[PDB]
DNA sequence: TGGTGGTGGTGGTGGTGGTGGTGGTGG
């Protein structure tokens, strides 16, 4: 995501793309162990990237492509 | 401040309808 901001912010590139929003893992994550909570980080990081992002947009006049991933809710 | 992610198949029911006639013997 600072990839992406870094460049929308130059006004250089017209497209971009992120192949799947459910890849990006926060980095806490990626060092820890697996079978740790890492709650909700994902959420944080993601609503955060918006806020961020949401007019450097544009400004820059750049249309940015979220690609992502279908899961099921258990207990509905 | 901010949500995650689907498990595992179970048990059989009931019987139908009959077809065809051979061969005379003693004065």
């Amino acid at each position: 995501l600072e990839i992406c901001d870094a460049l929308a912010r130059s006004g250089a590139v017209d497209v971009i793309v992120v192949d799947s929003v459910a890849a990006l893992t926060p980095k806490a994550e990626i060092e820890g162990e697996i079978g740790d909570s890492h709650m909700g980080l994902a959420a944080r990081m993601m609503s955060q990237a918006m806020r961020k992002l949401a007019g450097n947009l544009k400004q820059s006049n750049t249309l940015l492509i979220f690609i992502n991933q279908i899961r099921m809710k258990i207990g509905v």
